[PDB]
RNA sequence: CUGCAUGGCUGUCGUCAGCUCGUGUUGUGAAAUGUUGGGUUAAGUCCCGCAACGAGCGCAACCCUUAUCCUUUGUUGCCAG
């Protein structure tokens, strides 16, 4: 109820060192991640994401697999939000004055 | 009188597929990246994709002629009817 979902466990080898304390003891050699902090993070989180949002910033999704590419574009439609959902640039958002001319290119055609 | 006094004008490595530039990256820096890679070609040509995205000179097309046809003008040329 605390939020908390999903776990397998998934991944036996090569763990991030900043991750593996995030495993609980269960069983002999076996991984399994503990995830009773995901929503408690995340609501100290949508705080300042929250103080940017008072800003009025410009907030950008990316995602490339199936469950995250069709979701960037549909799933936040309620807002006024932007996207990349498959294919990327050298520069992409660093050199963004120069990939303007692109999207000249995209509304010339 | 002479192209280390010149402007200009044409050869040749070279009709070869090369040489550069704006912004971004990389290193202390000259510079390198882009022009490389993977297919394809007559070709830095076109396609695919990537830390690149687009450009300038070459490039190529337009241009011109030629193999077959249709149609307009025909002498002192031509001669099918």
């Amino acid at each position: 109820m605390l939020k908390a979902g999903v776990h397998f466990g998934h991944q036996t080898r090569y763990w991030n060192p900043k991750m593996k304390p995030f495993i609980f003891g269960a069983r002999n050699k076996v991984h399994i991640i503990n995830l009773e902090k995901t929503v408690p993070m995340f609501n100290e989180a949508l705080a300042e994401l929250n103080k940017i949002a008072s800003r009025k910033g410009k907030i950008l999704f990316v995602g490339t697999k199936r469950a995250a590419s069709e979701a960037v574009k549909d799933a936040a439609l309620s807002c006024d939000q932007f996207f990349v959902n498959h294919r990327w640039l050298g520069g992409m958002l660093t050199n963004w004055k120069t990939v303007r001319q692109s999207i000249k290119r995209l509304k010339d055609l």
